[PDB]
């Protein structure tokens, strides 16, 4: 057979992970592969020819329920199998493991919990296994090897792979007029966005205490478009009690995020950890300067482009505070990170992932 299994705990289309899969998965599919898809819930709209297989496990505890996953699936797979088993989560029997997260054993080292995710780690990453590892953040290597001593001929370090529709277009100037026509946003106006499903790590909070920190001058300029598939709940208390009603608006997944990156004038990701941070990138080819913290795998580019500012370790409040109204302030500064974003976009390889992913994985 040439049917690939693609594994995933989760599909959506608005993460980092699901969009990477989706690409990967595509890619394959072209090269005449059938495309079969695991996983525990899928939102969204299924490509021709994928065959989704929605696993009907239940359990109260999320790390009981993966169990419960694997087995399902293995049973699935004994019965019909496969040329090649793709894994997008940690867990046993895959072939090869696309590394969306960063290395577990190190975060815990800041129960039923710890040993379930820590064994489906070590299932991938313990020198017996046979899983083939395609890295993304290239900081995670060494510690996936201090943690495991995963061989090194194991592990195939992947370029980016930002989508074509994030690199700003010929008509770049008319999509943002039109987008900041929409949202109502004027010539002197500022617009902070922050973009990701996640918004407690990605750093919210962080942001909002930044604008509303501003002086007087800057504050009254600027307002946040917080966006992704997310609660918006528990920011709510922080907006009202910081005064922001009328500055901050967070949205829910959007399939526009260029519009967005266009009509924008920063790009704020001040979050606690980040494995690459794929927005980053999705901001500096679109010429949006971004404020990002070191932690984030992507904030070098940031940095090596200067098409922005990244926030040193460890985080302090008032350094944020004080960077973003310094980048706010400089408007040539901007201007120029702007510039700096768009030519770097026109040189670096930002963009290959899923051909490198697929050749990789079909050999
Ligand atoms: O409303 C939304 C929100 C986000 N996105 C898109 O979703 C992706 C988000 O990827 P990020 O890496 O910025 O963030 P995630 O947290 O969703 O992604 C996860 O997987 C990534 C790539 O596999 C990285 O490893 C990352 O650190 C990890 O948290 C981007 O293409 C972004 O444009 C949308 O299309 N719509």
């Amino acid at each position: 057979m040439a049917t690939l299994a693609f594994i995933l705990y989760k599909y959506f289309p608005f993460g980092g992970l699901q969009r990477d899969f989706m690409r990967i998965a595509l890619e394959c599919q072209r090269r005449g592969h059938d495309i079969r898809v695991y996983t525990l819930i899928w939102e969204g709209d299924v490509p021709d020819g994928f065959e989704v297989l929605v696993a009907p496990v239940r359990s109260i505890f999320n790390h009981r329920r993966n169990e419960k996953f694997t087995a399902w699936v293995r049973a699935d797979l004994d019965r019909r199998p496969v040329q090649r088993v793709i894994g997008f989560n940690k867990m046993p029997g895959l072939d090869v493991y696309y590394a969306a997260d960063a290395c577990f054993e190190e975060k815990a080292q800041t129960w039923g919990r710890y040993r379930h995710f820590a064994g489906y780690e070590r299932a991938v990453f313990d020198p017996a296994s046979k899983t083939e590892i395609l890295m993304i953040s290239e900081v995670q290597q060494p510690l996936f090897v201090k943690h495991y001593g995963t061989q090194a001929e194991r592990f195939h370090l992947l370029p980016p792979g930002i989508s074509q529709d994030r690199r700003a277009p010929a008509n770049a100037a008319d999509v943002r007029a039109e987008f900041r026509r929409e949202f109502g946003l004027e010539e002197d106006d500022l617009l902070l966005v922050q973009i990701g499903s996640g918004f407690k790590t990605k750093g919210l909070d962080r942001s909002l205490k930044a604008l509303s920190a501003l002086p007087k001058a800057l504050r009254r300029r600027t307002r946040l478009i917080a966006i992704g598939q997310d609660d918006p709940k528990p920011f709510l208390l922080q907006i009202a009690a910081l005064g922001l009603n009328d500055q901050v608006q967070i949205l829910k997944g959007r399939s526009d995020i260029p519009r967005f990156l266009l009509g924008a004038d920063l790009l704020i990701h001040p979050a606690y950890n980040e494995n690459t941070g794929t927005v980053l990138l999705e901001a500096l080819v679109s010429g949006l300067p971004v404020l990002v913290t070191d932690v984030c795998g992507y904030a070098h580019y940031i940095a090596e482009a200067d098409a922005g500012r990244v926030l040193p370790s460890p985080f302090e409040q008032d350094s944020l505070n004080r960077l973003l109204a310094e980048m706010l302030e400089d408007a040539p500064a901007r201007a120029a990170w702007s510039r700096n974003g768009l030519a770097y976009a026109d040189h670096a390889d930002l963009y290959s992932m899923p051909q490198r992913a697929a050749d990789l994985i079909l050999g």
